[PDB]
């Protein structure tokens, strides 16, 4: 696959092969390029084969592959081609969720500035605010509150984001909640 998607020229001589290629994860060439950070291949793969919202065996689109591998250049190119920033994998996690889980700060801000939903929920009812609180992403908590995230939301555990921050000992996050509550 790599040699076939190494450049526009390679892509054009392997069109038939690439058009219906799927690997063991049911991934398209586009998803593979996204994982590998082959920024040069993205636009031509999209223009030729589309499939922006096709999902692999975990329910991940190409944008999920880019985000979980912190490929900011790729994610930028996908959003300008029309990728859905609020896609969900089969666990109900969105790109913003993944960026919070892995602590990819720049990616998180980019996703939020490109329409990532601040209130979406995964299957266990966690919102981005709850996930950022549990993972101790204190600047992301601050940003989500600034963007109007619902502080009152509760997940499967019945706890709010702030209560979850206390359970997980996230002092800076707790400090953000306190500053917010005061002001």
């Amino acid at each position: 696959i790599v040699e076939k998607i190494k450049d526009e020229k390679s892509i054009n001589q392997n069109l038939d092969f690439l058009r219906n290629y799927r690997d063991s994860y049911n991934r398209t060439p586009l998803m593979v390029a996204c994982m590998l950070g082959m920024e040069n291949a993205i636009d031509k793969l999209v223009e030729n084969f589309d499939k922006l919202e096709d999902k692999d065996i975990e329910g991940s689109t190409a944008l999920i592959w880019a985000v979980k591998n912190n490929r900011l250049g790729i994610a930028e190119k996908l959003l300008s081609k029309g990728s859905n920033v609020n896609t969900k994998d089969f666990s109900g996690k969105t790109p913003l969720m993944w960026s919070i889980i892995f602590g990819y700060s720049e990616m998180s801000y980019f996703l939020l500035e490109h329409g990532a939903n601040v209130n979406d929920r995964n299957l266990e009812g966690e919102t981005p605010l709850i996930v950022a609180s549990k993972y101790g992403r204190s600047e992301i908590v601050k940003k989500l509150l600034e963007l109007g995230a619902d502080i009152s939301a509760r997940d499967l555990t019945g706890l709010t984001a702030e209560a979850s921050a206390r359970i997980f000992g996230r002092q800076e996050v707790i400090k953000i909640f306190t500053e917010v509550r005061r002001a």
